[PDB]
């Protein structure tokens, strides 16, 4: 089938909830997409940070093929012997006491939601059910209706209420608001990103984090730090977290923990959080399953082997130092740390041009840079050149 | 590694939210499952009902090896060649207009309750925010803080609160109830499991069904069934619902959508309910992926090319007939439909010897027989004699 064939037929029998770019791509390797008229493309989404080993990378292809043909599913009915070598290899890799596996990003947040009201109740002393949950304007941790009720997007919430009760929202990147808001003795947690993916690539200021780990001690408030996005190697650490050497209480993991292979996130924190829900209180069919288990730590091995974090922090300054070359009056302001960048430009006219030339990207005004961290210096100057070709078509 | 060093590590470095049988399992194929020290067990479990098609199946397994190599995840800023082709054959099978394709079966089910109240507030005309959903007693859709809202059992919900406004409970099998339930106009839906799985196999009455889906139209409410645990050939027909004839707005699947190789679930219904949904209203990073796809596929295919259907119906009134042959005195009550049965009994006790004379199953005082579909009587009738032996030991 061509192109316009796929879309069409995505028309007819698919929902409705995406309007995607029109490209539509049959094979990735690394760096690369190709359409289905053979057309090579360099992916600047990376599946919103989920591919940052790059497409079919070897090993995790490797692992996903090895274990299929042993075990894919057994449900958390039954042991395996897969599941305890993963939980052990995560736990020790990020310094916390037990992970808890979940499927996707949105329900290892709804998980640390439950965790962070479960510890309010029964270890903080909270009286049932007053317990509150802070986050900052700008979130996105997925779709579910718990996660649009904190949503500032009209988008995400309006006309799907009514909404949960118990979630108090404050601006980003405020340190007195967050204050002011943990004075209430009822709030369980703060949810933070380190860094906002969906909002833009909304970087908080020097400090910030330093400041949100200290209030939460001080106020005995659980900081649930939503790594999904920023975290394993993208920024240029392993967690963006490690920026400011901060150790949140619990840290959620998705996305790229399997290199696109296959749906798995982690919620990772210490005994006197996690040990809170016991057996029958927090349920998921695929969550801690084989396969995906071996998928995750070939995906995690491979940032490790492959000093992705290294490689990701030295190509994003050479990436935001060029993009501020471009031209103040087109590109309002570049952003971004280590491989999560953004322009301030419409955009969707500019990414499809860049999609003529060559590049894929997707806006979110905002212009979106995240190629995979296995790119290499001359592929992302290349890269560069097509940005500075469309941007200076207009 | 032993089991019992299996058992130790997932208890150092994993959440306790599962207190599993203790057996552990390194391969399975069909029927059958083998522990680490080599012995082999019938599996009557299946996995919640995600290996309908039995362990590892060739045919799912070569399809996930095919794509792997090619293309696993663009997220949907972009098409792929795959999720089309998909949605066009699971809307045709089904005979809705589209689906909206998500991972597990928690996040169809939300999927649901926001089609619902979208459609409640812009079609039916409810006002914001006081759109209703009615659930049945016994429920299970998974453990967000949106499904616990809903759910009858306190171990799901108590210590989780505050929760989710605008969900009403009714008895399960009780059609005056439905009735007095929808007087209120502003009720949007009525979400229902044709046969109710984590309860314990509860089978509502003949004409149970048709009842829901006259009352739901005679008062303009969706009826959304929920078919993620009973659908794909395990209770002996496609859906359960179709043992009624009866055709639901909203039909939900998972599980066994992929045979266990993947989470992929579904969402399905027609353009008057689903393009409710805008694009940018409901999103999430892995739903729609190419791999998963092609695994779900495969995974439809073998369930209508090998005949599942058929034989679940016919080696369930086997199963059923020989079961109730048991003492009145030990198990109280057979039940179940096709190959989703259960007996009433302790349970855990029972289920250890069932393991140690090599037949794996789970308490939900009840106990689960839910072999794959695609056991032969031969092979039925050896595990029969196993659940003999067991219960006659006692
Ligand atoms: C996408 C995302 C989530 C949700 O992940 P899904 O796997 O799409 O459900 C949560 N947090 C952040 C920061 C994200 O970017
Ligand atoms: C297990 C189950 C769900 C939830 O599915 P997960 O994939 O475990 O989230 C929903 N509905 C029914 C009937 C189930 O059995």
């Amino acid at each position: 089938p061509t192109s316009d064939d796929i879309f069409e037929r995505e028309y007819k029998y698919g929902a409705h909830n995406y309007h995607p770019l029109p490209v539509a791509l049959e094979r990735g390797k690394g760096i690369y997409l190709w359409d289905v008229e053979g057309r090579k493309y360099f992916d600047f989404l990376s599946s919103y940070s989920a591919v940052n080993q790059g497409h079919c990378h070897p090993k995790i292809v490797n692992a996903l093929k090895s274990q299929v043909d042993k075990l894919t599913l057994t449900s958390r009915a039954f042991y395996n012997n897969v599941l305890g070598e993963y939980e052990e290899y995560i736990t020790k890799l990020f310094n916390y006491h037990k992970v808890l596996p979940m499927n996707t990003g949105v329900e290892a947040g709804e998980t640390a939601c439950k965790l962070a009201r479960k510890w309010g109740y029964t270890v903080k002393g909270i009286q049932k059910y007053k317990a509150k949950i802070v986050f900052a304007a700008g979130n996105f941790w997925g779709t579910t209706l718990s996660a649009i009720s904190s949503s500032t997007d009209p988008t995400s919430y309006d006309g799907f209420g009514p909404f949960m009760p118990g979630f108090d929202i404050i601006p980003y990147n405020d340190l007195p608001a967050l204050e002011r808001a943990l004075q209430d003795p009822n709030v369980a947690a703060f949810m933070v990103e380190p860094i906002q993916g969906e909002a833009g690539v909304v970087v908080p200021d020097p400090g910030y984090l330093m400041g949100v780990r200290e209030l939460c001690t001080r106020h005995q408030v659980l900081f649930i730090a939503d790594e999904i996005q920023t975290g394993l190697a993208r920024t240029g650490r392993w967690l963006a977290v490690d920026y400011e050497n901060v150790r949140p209480d619990i840290v959620l993991l998705g996305k790229a923990l399997s290199g696109g292979l296959y749906p798995v996130s982690a919620v990772l924190c210490d005994d006197d959080i996690m040990l809170t829900i016991k057996p029958g209180e927090h349920g998921s069919t695929y969550g801690g399953n084989p396969l995906g288990c071996r998928v995750a730590i070939a995906a995690l091995e491979v940032l490790e082997e492959e000093n992705l974090a290294e490689n990701a922090d030295k190509l994003g300054i050479i990436l935001r130092n060029e993009l501020m070359k471009l031209p103040s009056d087109v590109v309002t302001a570049v952003r971004g740390k280590g491989l999560l960048n953004a322009i301030v430009i419409d955009a969707w006219k500019v990414c499809l041009r860049l999609r003529d030339n060559g590049l894929l990207a997707k806006p979110t005004d905002i212009i979106r840079f995240a190629p995979p961290l296995v790119i290499k210096e001359d592929e992302l100057r290349e890269s560069i050149e097509i940005i500075n070709k469309t941007i200076l078509s207009f």
